C-alpha cells in the first residue's frame, strides 16, 4: 500500500514502543517497516 495512512500508522507503532516524533518517523522507514527495527533497537540501547 502507497496511502499517507500507511506512514501514519507504522509510526503510531514507533509511540507504542517509545520514540521521537518527526526523527521517529525518518528512522522508522530508514530501519524497515516495524518489527524488523524492534528486533535491531532491542538489541541496541542497554540499561
Amino acid at each position: 500500500a502507497l496511502v499517507d495512512e500507511v506512514k501514519d500508522m507504522e509510526i503510531a507503532r514507533l509511540m507504542s514502543l517509545g520514540l521521537s516524533i518527526e526523527e521517529a518517523t525518518e528512522f522508522y522507514e530508514n530501519d524497515v517497516t516495524y518489527e524488523r527495527y524492534l528486533e535491531i533497537l532491542k538489541s541496541k540501547q542497554k540499561e
